């Protein structure tokens, strides 16, 4: 078996139609933990790809003990890069995102906390979470390489978690790569 540098945990949360504004993530839960390339596949192969997910469901893959929540102390000062695409057109983007992450392919690897693919009504988004948004140099690098890894050519934005918390209005991208 080929061991990974870091352990990872798959997370999942299917609201089942319930609103996401009330008691958010009260059901988010871990699914599987893996620490080798082979184990990663065995899990990935027997797990619903993004395209098979119902509206409202969220699939996450975080490093070590980090949880898919803004309130997590590890992501307290972080943010995230997002890519949006049509319904059922994120299977590959998500896959490559996972491989690049577990592969420790990023120049500022420490920053990487995990990834989350969100399935919605008329769109699907894949987002990679980072530790320090105040570090513009690192984030710009993470963003560019991520697009490079997924061979994405459209501009993307980085949204600080503190701005995402804004329940009053949509968050404005801090950076764009
Ligand atoms: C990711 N996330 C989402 N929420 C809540 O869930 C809402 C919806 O978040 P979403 O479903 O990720 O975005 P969407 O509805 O545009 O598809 C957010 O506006 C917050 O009210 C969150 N609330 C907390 N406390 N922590 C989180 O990480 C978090």
């Amino acid at each position: 078996a080929h061991p990974l540098e870091n352990a990872w945990t798959f997370w999942f949360d299917n609201p089942q139609g319930k609103s996401r504004q009330v008691a958010w993530g009260s059901t988010i839960h871990p699914i599987h933990t893996f620490s080798t390339v082979e184990d990663f596949w065995g899990l990935y192969n027997n797990i619903h790809n993004p395209s098979k997910l119902n509206v409202g469901a969220d699939f996450h893959c975080f490093k070590n003990k980090i949880e898919p929540k803004w309130e997590d102390p590890i992501s307290a000062n972080g943010g995230k890069w997002t890519i949006s695409c049509g319904r059922g057109k994120s299977d590959t983007f998500w896959l490559h995102t996972l491989l690049a992450m577990i592969g420790e392919q990023f120049d500022f690897g420490d920053e990487i906390c995990g990834a989350v693919v969100s399935v919605r009504q008329k769109q699907e988004r894949v987002a990679i979470w980072t530790k320090n948004a105040a570090n513009e140099a690192a984030q710009i690098s993470i963003g560019k390489q991520w697009k490079e890894f997924l061979d994405y050519k459209d501009s993307i934005g980085f949204i600080v978690h503190e701005d995402a918390k804004r329940s009053d209005k949509g968050p404005k991208n801090r950076y764009t790569v």
